[PDB]
């Protein structure tokens, strides 16, 4: 199938690159910087040079599937754009069968033994700190996916520590944070590539979320 | 100051750009459809002929407000174009001081006494009814809009009634249906474009939601 990744160069990204080409899937990688993307994607993978939020319905329509794993710099104050990026994306599959996987944060996920998202229960002083802007916004990209009865969206959460690393195998769950053998809660890259693109081909999570873990 | 009106041409539309121009408004029209914006606005304001979804932030980087009275026939499935139009108008607004005024639905408001959107209390059987689709969406765009606390947007829900009619004066309230002396709940088109005018000189509403209705 052909899949369009959109923040094809960063850390997720390129892991999703690779995993889907080892799946002997057609990327597109849709990319700023031309030079990152040979040296970290190959001069072999398919580039689209163009700002995500200027993508079109014509720029989309060969593919079958698009993975948003876009990022915000902490201390930016562009944490909006996690829920910009998400919303025009969903505006280009309206009336479409395009599988959309979206890279959701930790913080929409319940801590173990709480039946909501625990970004609800933040002091007020984490607002304060350099990652909450985009904490926020990535809490309303999950529930503005909800919105969303006829698009086919899927959300992924990571646990909380998202390395850069290869894959193993992956634990998966639904709304609760992870916790594995180690009393750690982590993801790697690779790891959340084998999470994606096993949806991708079979997708099970439809208009719903799950969480990754690193098996043990 | 200069105002762009998306849905220009439409029964609020068309009265926005008429009393925007009475109180001495420069007008950008944003049509699909050039003789109703000849017949309608007159050959005297500047038009755009773009589709919304596609307007870029430099087509709005001479405007000092936005209003969105765009919508959606009944029965056309395409009720999603409510949240699609809003999100993308958005988008092209952060980290600017433009004033963002949207139409809303009176479904997202509480019915007379009640302290929850009514839209939470339809049977079952609403969603069959050709209203629902758009209802729904834009008890979402509503929704949507306070995920946004760094923009400066404003609310206006109708009253239940949104008849075509010339302005005589309004009442405001907050997120409860009004009723008049009649009985009845109704704004005019022309009520609703004295309303919207009013915010965007003098704006009480920033990042909150009022209903109004015609005055007794
Ligand atoms: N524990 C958790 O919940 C955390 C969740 N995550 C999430 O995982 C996902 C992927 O994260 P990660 O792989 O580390 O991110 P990366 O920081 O590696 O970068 C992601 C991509 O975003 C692109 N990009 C960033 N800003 C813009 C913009 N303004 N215009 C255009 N493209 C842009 C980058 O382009 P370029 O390469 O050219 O710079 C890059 O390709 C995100 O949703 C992030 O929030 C990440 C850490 C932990
Ligand atoms: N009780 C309530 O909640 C009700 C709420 N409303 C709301 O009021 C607002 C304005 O409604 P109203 O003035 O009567 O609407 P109209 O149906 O008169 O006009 C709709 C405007 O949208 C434009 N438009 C429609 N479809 C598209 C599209 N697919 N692409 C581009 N432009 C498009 C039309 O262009 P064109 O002229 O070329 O067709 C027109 O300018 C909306 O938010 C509506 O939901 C209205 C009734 C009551």
């Amino acid at each position: 199938m052909k899949i369009a990744v959109l923040g094809a160069t960063g850390r997720a990204g390129s892991a999703i690159v690779a995993e889907a080409r080892r799946r002997g899937h057609e990327v597109l990688a849709v990319v700023r910087d031309p030079q990152k993307a040979a040296d970290r994607l190959g001069a072999t993978v398919a580039t689209l040079v163009k700002e995500p939020l200027v993508l079109t319905e014509a720029d989309l329509d060969s593919v079958d599937a698009v993975v948003d794993a876009l990022s915000v710099p902490w201390g930016s104050g562009r944490g909006y754009l996690h829920l910009d990026f998400a919303t025009h994306l969903v505006s280009l599959l309206r009336n479409s069968d395009t599988l959309a996987v979206f890279i959701l944060g930790s913080a929409s996920l319940a801590m173990p033994g709480a039946d909501h998202p625990m970004i609800l229960d933040f002091p007020e002083s984490a607002a304060s700190q350099p990652w909450y802007d985009g904490a926020l916004y990535q809490y309303y990209e999950y529930q503005f996916l909800q919105m969303n009865a006829n698009v086919n969206w899927i959300g992924i959460s990571p646990s909380e520590a998202f390395p850069s690393g290869p894959a193993t195998s992956y634990v998966a769950g639904k709304d609760t944070l992870l916790v594995g053998e180690d009393g750690q809660s982590h993801i790697t890259t690779g790891n959340m590539a084998l999470a994606i693109l096993d949806q991708l081909e079979h997708p099970t999570a439809i208009r719903d979320r799950i969480v990754v873990r690193d098996a043990d």
